[PDB]
């Protein structure tokens, strides 16, 4: 059994879940849609189409009429035609960050930290938080992250793209809402994300939360099979962290060539004394 102290950790970070994760996105809402329609720059070119093209999707939207828009993105030409799907996607993700910007909020522990290592912690983990959430709405039966009345549908090469791999290893562990919370709690909580100050209070609040999931995994789960669940957990951990700075760096390339980032991006991401170069972060943590 689990102490009286780590089902209270547990129960504060399933209701930090349940108030912040929009899980039908009933309140996603007002998002752009794809429309209607030089030695060195073409080397940032050529990267940024690597960086595009192995995550592509086609969008599918459900009308309370029972309608159906589908939208299927263009195949890679001549050039701009490869970011029509940006604006959406920075829109859908700007919601995700937000709900994981109140997720944290929510923990007494991420309050109780200085402010500065709120933003450096929400910094350094919201492509990571935001990536957990996604996994609880993928279906891997058809390659599909299932939003509400929104659908992104993937358009063994697959696994080749870290991330798409991530999403079909996840899926596979079948963890509990409790896992994946506890999995957002110990990435939300690395004490060695740039900037961080208090990394020994840090560090400390991660292994207990590290722990707790480790007891919750004995305690809930039949012996042997699931012997090695929580490091498998955590070794998917440390490659998400991995992701996470693959796709900030492709981010950045997109964003050099094609801005298009939201001005919550642009922060998160290190786009443009620390509370100042922060002030949409700051002004969300306040509040
Ligand atoms: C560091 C910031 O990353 P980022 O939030 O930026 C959004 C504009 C980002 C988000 C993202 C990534 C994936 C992959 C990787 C699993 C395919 C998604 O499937 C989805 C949806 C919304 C369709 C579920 C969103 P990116 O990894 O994928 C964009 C297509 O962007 C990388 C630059």
């Amino acid at each position: 059994g689990l102490t009286e102290e780590q089902r209270m950790m547990i129960r504060e970070l399933m209701d930090a879940q349940m108030k912040t994760f929009d899980t039908t996105f009933s309140h996603f809402k007002n998002f752009r849609l794809p429309g209607v329609l030089s030695r060195e720059e073409a080397a940032k070119w050529s990267q940024v189409r690597k960086d595009l093209c192995s995550l592509k999707v086609s969008l599918q939207l459900r009308g309370e009429d029972g309608s159906v828009w589908n939208y299927k993105p263009p195949a890679d030409s001549g050039g701009k035609e490869i970011f029509s799907l940006l604006p959406h996607m920075a829109d859908m993700s700007t919601y995700m960050f937000k709900g994981i910007i109140s997720f944290a909020k929510v923990i007494s522990y991420f309050r109780d930290l200085p402010i500065e290592d709120q933003i450096s912690l929400l910094k350094g983990a919201a492509f990571e938080l935001c990536q957990l959430r996604f996994n609880t709405v993928f279906n891997a039966e058809t390659g599909t992250w299932e939003c509400g009345r929104l659908s992104y549908c993937l358009e063994q090469q697959l696994l080749l793209e870290p991330m798409l791999k991530f999403h079909y290893m996840l899926k596979k562990l079948q963890l509990h809402e409790e896992e994946y919370v506890l999995m957002q709690a110990i990435s939300l909580f690395s004490p060695d994300r740039p900037g961080v100050l208090q990394h020994r209070v840090v560090d400390q609040l991660q292994e207990q939360f590290a722990i707790t999931l480790k007891s919750y995994i004995e305690c809930n789960r039949p012996q042997p099979a699931h012997r090695f669940l929580f490091l498998k957990i955590m070794a998917m951990l440390t490659e998400l962290r991995s992701i996470n700075a693959q796709h900030t760096q492709r981010l950045l390339r997109i964003q050099d060539i094609h801005p298009f980032a939201t001005p919550l991006m642009q922060e998160l991401f290190g786009i443009t004394s620390l509370t100042e170069r922060h002030k949409i972060l700051h002004r969300l943590l306040q509040e």
